[PDB]
């Protein structure tokens, strides 16, 4: 087990370099818990790793990774392969914990999430945490705005997301123009119901 | 041999990232023979060792590397040193297994192909199936059109091929202006028999 | 103590460095210095660390670090959290010596500084030596203007400064345009002073 | 010594890379020579070196290693200090071996060479052959046309330059615009003999 000792050789630099910051006992115990649900004791240098191999091991490798995601929510389990492919390929798999600010309403949004396993909760105002877990997505409005956050989203629990830049999703969206109107329809029952 | 430590050092690194992933014994066992068909127990960081290198014995290396695929096709063959050169150097080496999707018809195409050794089958539609195997290159016509792929293209056998982006495509054809039209007269016979 | 290890490993490949370029023992003596100045005897990639992390413990960070900063002026004391955030996510810490030239009046400049720790002196022309010290900045005035910097500024002590690329105060300023008066004023006060 | 270790240690890695590609023993005795005059036995990551450091020592160690450079030509000699200093930051030193193509006729060019150490031979076509050594520099031509090359330059004896990019020559030009002259003067002269 060589990528548990990169996990522990690298874990052991972060808790010196807390130290080195002298940053609270409360804090240093948040890293410590962001590490183990980020990465499990066990670390790769995954961009070196799929660097190493070609396009179709690498989407290969991403759709059943993100197989779960995939079938969770339509968007992805009735469209187009390629489609579907294309975005995973962008996606960024990211671990937040809870009450972290994941969108804070009136900043410039350039990103969306996908949620793989968690539960959010959205303020839009007062109240209204709504509340969205597996299969859903959110940020969508700014990208097809690119105006400010009409809302808060916040981890109630431990959210496994996968983001996606502005850049990105319109590069996708180049190449299946179609499938802009998926997030649109989102995004308008949304901003229907504020 | 510390290059061949360093194949070995990372490959097992390889297999502990598919075994947290749970990958199938099936694509593991594809993941090794892709690495042992790649890299054959052998690994260099050849992008640092070309950086220590200047231009010349840089130029004179992958002259020498890419031989074989020189003299293989008329374009290399019969063309200006310093064309050959500069195409050359922006040459990406890959490695593809039988099956593989190289080209997917339909799609924006934005690299071409030159293949060392193997053999592709050409689907236009239902019922090509045209091969082309060592000494041949294939998807120049998106280079040219900027559309989309007019066929698929897949690794029949195990295929050593060198890929070349559009962007570099063009970047030397800046240089050597004419020498688009060989790639032209291929993209039309090809047309053509549609 | 790893960390520890990194930073005298990395200092030896450094006095190897001078040697082989054969530098004075003055400077070698001086080069020390700021390595233990700037460093304190320990060494953590600081970029893969916090590239582990996510943007809310990033932040955090940031924040828990510059905390003396903030409180220290008034720009970052009563403005917007967020504004805070955003424009320290951006800052860059750097160390200066005794007698460094900061800014060499008549150049483009493209950095402002914000002082943690130290005194500057302000050389405009013959004669002034007007000093700044923790809680205040410079280098607004070009981030403005675009033009040549109307001052000299050199490190009268050790310096601990924060640096801000005029891209970086640009595109900070494109979320948060009424904050950029603050900086106006100061070089206002600044240039009517002249 | 951990440095000469480090180069032992990559050239060996070097070894193994041209034994992989089966190098004629001719070449491989080339490279071993390139890595001698060009490295002489001591490897450090300069680049993560100086990025360790300061604007200030970072151009203080420059200005001293290339301290022979300077005094060797007219240009920095009696030029501005911070237009040497601004110049040095962005050359880049390369080492080439007798009979080397440094310019090749006929393309076109983006790069210059100050010649630190060294001897030249320029072939306008037909017989010149005329020799340029230490103190001078060649390549301005086409950084101010941004056409071919008007002439081959080729290394005489082991040549120690400093090369320097279209786009860093224009760069630091539109800081010190005047300082242009110097190198269309030399343009001049020597489209003039032709
Ligand atoms: N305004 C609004 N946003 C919602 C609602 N449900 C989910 N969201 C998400 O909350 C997000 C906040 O940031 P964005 O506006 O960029 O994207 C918004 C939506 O995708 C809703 O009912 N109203
Ligand atoms: N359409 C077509 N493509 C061919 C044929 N033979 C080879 N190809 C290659 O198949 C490729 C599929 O992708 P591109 O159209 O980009 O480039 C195409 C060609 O280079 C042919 O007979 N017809
Ligand atoms: N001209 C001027 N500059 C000042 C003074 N006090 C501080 N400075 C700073 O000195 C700096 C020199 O570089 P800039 O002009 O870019 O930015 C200037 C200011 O921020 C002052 O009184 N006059
Ligand atoms: N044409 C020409 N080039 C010269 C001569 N002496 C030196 N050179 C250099 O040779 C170089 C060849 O490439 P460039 O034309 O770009 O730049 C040219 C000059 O800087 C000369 O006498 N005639």
């Amino acid at each position: 087990d060589s990528s548990r000792r990169q996990y522990q050789e690298k874990y052991k630099q972060v808790e010196q370099y807390m130290s080195f910051h002298k940053l609270p006992a409360d804090f240093r115990q948040k890293i410590h818990d962001y590490y183990e649900h980020r990465y499990q004791g066990k670390m790769f240098d995954e961009d070196s790793i799929l660097g190493e191999l070609n396009g179709p091991l690498r989407e290969e490798i991403v759709n059943f990774n993100c197989r779960k995601l995939v079938a969770s929510m339509p968007l992805f389990a009735n469209a187009d392969p390629n489609f579907v492919t294309a975005m995973l390929t962008k996606l960024k798999f990211e671990v937040f914990q809870p009450g972290d600010y994941i969108i804070r309403e009136g900043t410039i949004g350039k990103k969306m999430y996908f949620i793989q396993h968690g539960v959010v909760s959205v303020l839009t105002k007062g109240n209204k945490e709504m509340k969205l877990s597996d299969g859903s997505y959110f940020g969508e409005i700014c990208l097809l705005t690119r105006g400010r956050r009409t809302a808060s989203v916040r981890a109630d629990t431990y959210c496994r997301l996968y983001s996606l830049s502005v850049d990105n999703f319109n590069e996708v969206l180049e190449e299946y123009p179609m499938m802009r109107r998926a997030f649109e329809t989102v995004a308008i029952d949304r901003l229907d119901r504020d």
